DNA sequence: TGTCCCTTCGCGTCTCT
DNA sequence: AGAGACGCGAAGGGACA
């Protein structure tokens, strides 16, 4: 390993090489993310306790084990979800995947040697649920997060008129402590000094490094408005991304160069800033949109809507360098390229739409415009190589049509909605009598897998809001608006009937 | 060279309808 | 149905032992 010792780290590679043997069954990816991020001590405790994490009263699966070790400190995380996973779950309700998400981030141990502490006072004194309470420990630093919850949630909530779904969800990110203890010390300046409503200071505080946000927002929300000419509202949109800081420092550096010398209105400018990674899909758009307008090449507007989503930095490069092969060795049009990137992750789909549109169309029968239809949506990458695996069997076995596979795949989510209606398809069916033909249309939307599995829970086990809405019903509420229609329906049964 | 905490970037999915 | 919201992993940086 690292320069110390020597020539045993032979003793290293056979430890890596007996967790591909048996009980963790570990491949190349797995071994490689513990050692990226849980270093050497991480592969060596894995493989000092893989029987004791696997068996015992823990019952893990190796990709439980890899979430939990590959981690600074993973070593210190595996060695406390042995002590303490069986009284977080039969003491305080948890179940093992929650203890195992607290468990998966850096510093897991003090997460979870924390919440066997404080979660029951959080509950009691502060009236969170079980859920709340995994949801601020599942982040790195959840200790501080946690200790800062119970400390300040009073405050926040008294002298500060938040409620608590508001102050855990601050507290829910990397850097939650310093989240909270900003809003504290910032929220009444913010919205005195620069008339912020507590609303919008909560939706800044409420991504990683808000603490960064908050101060950039005190900080140039003046020079951006009273010297730039933006809206409040606007600067708000700016900061309430994960990165805000960054985004807001590069719009004030390039914001005139971009309106006088490229010539993007500062609406358009605060769209490109106002996504994750917005200070990396500034400056990329400042080179870029002159040679993306050569060649003819496309618009102004077409440059601004590739980079308007997170990753807007990667969907340009690589817009840029696949245009030319996409349209010369496969035929689709820019206007084609252009709506494959213009989600999130359109560096992903292209890439993807690169070494599928040939084998899509060869081993499973579909068109081109059937294959572009599917990566131009956000998780493109995600849809069509999950058309590719799940097919066969949704066509043969399960009866489907290929334009069936296709209409659910073109969504965002699409993989979702697929290993979803293969999980589902026959207990909707022959146990409850629903046609192909509806469960198709419940799997074709956004919000495919969990309209899916709305509708199963209902009825597999009838639920609460009951009879008057026969099986027929309930499928045109899924369809109609999916999960959410799903529970408003709950809901609403529960005072009124 | 490990352990803890914090920030930023990017990818994927769902809600709002 | 397109924009705006949700989640979460990877990676890098600083503090301290």
């Amino acid at each position: 390993m690292q320069w110390s010792g020597a020539r045993a780290l032979e003793a290293l590679l056979t430890v890596a090489g007996e967790l591909r043997g048996p009980p963790l069954q570990l491949d190349t990816g797995q071994l490689l993310k513990i050692a990226k991020r849980g270093g050497v001590t991480a592969v060596e405790a894995v493989h000092a306790w893989r029987n004791a994490l696997t068996g015992a009263p823990l019952n893990l699966t190796p990709e439980q084990v890899v979430a939990i070790a590959s981690h600074d400190g993973g070593k210190q995380a595996l060695e406390t979800v042995q002590r303490l996973l069986p009284v977080l779950c039969q003491a305080h309700g948890l179940t093992p995947q929650q203890v195992v998400a607290i468990a998966s981030h850096d510093g897991g141990k003090q997460a979870l040697e924390t919440v066997q502490r404080l979660l029951p006072v959080l509950c009691q004194a502060h009236g969170l649920t079980p859920e709340q309470v995994v949801a601020i420990a599942s982040h790195d630093g959840g200790k501080q997060a946690l200790e800062t919850v119970q400390a300040l949630l009073p405050v926040l909530c008294q002298a500060h008129g938040l409620t608590p779904e508001q102050v855990v969800a601050i507290a829910s990110n990397g850097g939650g402590k310093q989240a909270l203890e900003t809003v504290q010390r910032l929220l009444p300046v913010l919205c005195q000094a620069h008339g912020l409503t507590p609303q919008q200071v909560v939706a800044i505080a409420s991504n990683g490094g808000g603490k960064q946000a908050l101060e950039t927002v005190q900080r140039l929300l003046p020079v951006l408005c009273q010297a730039h000419g933006l809206t409040p509202q606007q600067v708000v949109a700016i900061a309430s991304h994960a990165g805000g800081k960054q985004a807001l420092e590069t719009v004030q550096r390039l914001l005139p160069v971009l309106c006088q010398a490229h010539g993007l209105t500062p609406q358009q400018v605060v769209a490109i800033a106002s996504n994750n990674g917005g200070k990396q899909a500034l400056e990329t758009v400042q080179r870029l949109l002159p040679v993306l307008c050569q060649a003819h090449g496309l618009t102004p507007q077409q440059v601004v809507a590739i980079a308007s989503h997170d990753g807007g930095k990667q969907a340009l490069e690589t817009v840029q360098r696949l245009l030319p092969v996409l349209c010369q060795a496969h035929g689709l049009t820019p206007q084609q390229v252009v709506a494959i990137a213009s989600n999130n992750g359109g560096k992903q789909a292209l890439e993807t739409v690169q070494r599928l549109l040939p084998v899509l169309c060869q081993a499973h029968g579909l068109t081109p415009e059937q294959v572009v239809a599917i990566a131009s949506n956000g998780g493109g990458k995600q849809a069509l190589e999950t058309v590719q695996r799940l097919l066969p069997v949704l066509c043969q076995a399960h009866g489907l049509t290929p334009e069936q596979v296709v209409a659910i795949a073109s969504h965002d989510g699409g993989k979702q909605a697929l290993e979803t209606v293969q999980r589902l398809l026959p207990v909707l069916c022959q146990a409850h009598g629903l046609t192909p033909q509806q469960v198709v249309a419940i799997a074709s939307n956004g919000g495919g897998r969990p309209a899916l599995e709305s509708i199963v829970a209902q009825l597999s086990r009838p639920d609460p809001a009951l009879a008057a809405l026969t099986n027929d019903h309930l499928v045109a509420l899924a369809c109609l608006g999916g999960r959410p229609a799903l529970d408003a329906v709950k809901k609403l049964e529960h005072h009124h009937h």
